[PDB]
């Protein structure tokens, strides 16, 4: 059979009442096949590219028509804590809420997702997720890539796993809060291996990793480059080629690819060096989508430069700020155990050479920020508003990997991981590695958050987050 074409989210501007509409619902997918209950914004699966311009402010209207609760948090969007939509955003089953976005920022692909308490990792894995569209007035100037679906196309890759009956198999359990939710199946904006036929010339991919716990990393099956133009906060000052990509759990980069006629091409992830995430099929290259080259000319540029990025300041006298993200070390032992006994020894491919004793040893907060597990009570500390400040986040204690998110920001990083960012993870970023070692960012927060309404920090590892490794900050 051919392959199915690559689903393209509609993209969503206002009414004359500026007015956007979200139905967050239950409806019915297919998988190989099998039909699945599923969960969507204004769909059954995944969501629109809602658009939005700097300078100006939109009203979402959000119905929540599930039966349990959930929030709305627009990531990568820095907005007031009260319409961020964290896990004090609630939405009851069956009601509406309407947030007004003031948009103040550079053009940028944002993402939006649940956030609820404790629950994010599976109102994630049964479907919800969208896309949010940011322009301004110079990145149009560029003359990119800019017909939707034709050669300026999102791509939400995600992994699923099903059970026998064609269900999401979800379970948040001691196995997953160790390792985090990972399947065998792939997902394409939802689609499994689809194909998008592009003109020739440049392809724009905004590429998303909306995995909960599995990294990726982008290339083409014949290794013709990839121009990264952007990462989460919008534009690189110039393009950077890459010949791999690697994308943490909640980052977008946008890249240019060529098409070329008459040559078919895979954009590919490759096997990632992450316990668990090199089983069969992900042990080998694994085709993400077929580009299927159309000899009608396109016209987008890729132009020398991009934008301007600005300077990184002096860091003197600058408050510093130590987040230690920790793990319990039995529970993290016994978790990587069960792996283990699954899959046997290639749950550890590519890696460097059972009685109830009560709430005390519970994996739900075993998951901890400065020796806390998130406290939705009571934010962590009050972080300064306009000021500049250092956040230094340290994983030393384990080797799993945590993709630090702060919200209500775009940094800079400092050190990832222990070695100064590269080139494309130079500009403005709202995720940084942390895996084993430690990673500091410049970060500047220009809104509001109160304590009802704090900003969240956590590792972005939906099971690690919801099992305690997030903690709320105030700002102003
Ligand atoms: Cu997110
Ligand atoms: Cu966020
Ligand atoms: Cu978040
Ligand atoms: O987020
Ligand atoms: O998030």
């Amino acid at each position: 059979a051919e392959r199915p074409t690559l689903p393209i989210p509609d993209l969503l501007t206002t009414d004359a009442r500026n007015r956007i509409q979200l139905t967050i619902g239950a409806g019915q997918s297919t998988f190989g096949g099998k039909t699945a209950t599923t969960w969507g914004y204004n769909g059954n699966l995944l969501g629109p590219a809602v658009k939005l311009q700097r300078g100006k402010a939109v009203t979402v209207d959000i119905y929540n028509q599930l039966t349990e609760e959930t929030t709305l948090h627009w990531h990568g969007l820095e907005v007031p804590g009260e319409v961020d939509g964290g896990p004090q955003g609630i939405i009851p089953p069956g009601g509406k809420r309407s947030v007004t976005l003031n948009v103040d920022q550079p053009a940028a692909t944002c993402w939006f997702h649940p956030h609820q308490h404790g629950k994010t990792g599976r109102q994630v894995a049964m479907g919800l997720a969208g896309l949010v569209v940011i322009e301004d007035d110079e990145i149009l100037k560029l003359m990119l890539p800019k017909q939707w679906g034709i050669d300026d196309v999102p791509v939400i890759v995600q992994d699923k796993k099903f059970s026998a009956d064609g269900q999401i198999d979800y379970q948040l359990d001691v196995m997953t809060a160790a390792v985090g939710w990972f399947g065998d199946t792939l997902l394409t904006n939802g689609a499994i291996y689809p194909q998008h036929a592009a003109p020739r010339g440049w392809l724009r991919l905004r590429l998303l990793n909306g995995c909960n716990a599995r990294s990726l990393n982008f290339a083409t099956s014949d290794n013709r480059p990839l121009y990264v133009i952007a990462s989460d906060g919008g534009l690189l000052p110039e393009p950077v080629k890459v010949s791999e990509l690697p994308v943490l759990m909640g980052e977008r980069f946008e890249v240019l690819v060529e098409v070329n006629d008459n040559k078919p091409f895979d954009l590919v992830t490759l096997p990632v060096s992450q316990m668990g995430m090199a089983i069969a099929p992900f042990d080998k290259p694994h085709p993400v989508m077929r580009i299927q080259p159309i000899a009608i000319s396109a016209s987008g540029a890729l132009p020398d430069t991009l934008s301007s990025l600005p300077a990184l300041p002096s860091l003197e006298g600058l408050t510093v700020r130590k987040l230690q993200l920790s793990m319990d070390p039995m529970l993290d032992m016994m978790g990587m155990q069960m792996l283990m006994e699954k899959y046997g020894d290639q749950a550890m491919a590519g890696m460097d050479h059972h009685m109830n004793h009560g709430g005390k040893f519970d994996f739900h907060h075993a998951n901890k920020i400065n020796g806390q597990a998130f406290d939705m009570n009571k934010p962590m500390f009050a972080a300064a508003k306009g000021q500049y400040e250092r956040w230094v986040i340290s994983g030393v204690g384990d080797m799993m990997l945590h993709p630090f998110h702060i919200h209500g920001t775009q940094f800079r990083i400092l050190s990832e991981n222990g070695k100064p960012p590269a080139a494309h993870r130079a500009g403005w970023k709202d995720t940084v590695k942390v895996e084993g070692n430690v990673s500091e960012v410049l970060v500047k927060f220009n809104h509001d958050a109160p304590k009802e309404h704090a900003y969240m920090a956590h590792s972005h590892l939906l099971e690690h987050q919801d099992t305690g490794m997030m903690l709320g900050f105030t700002v102003g």
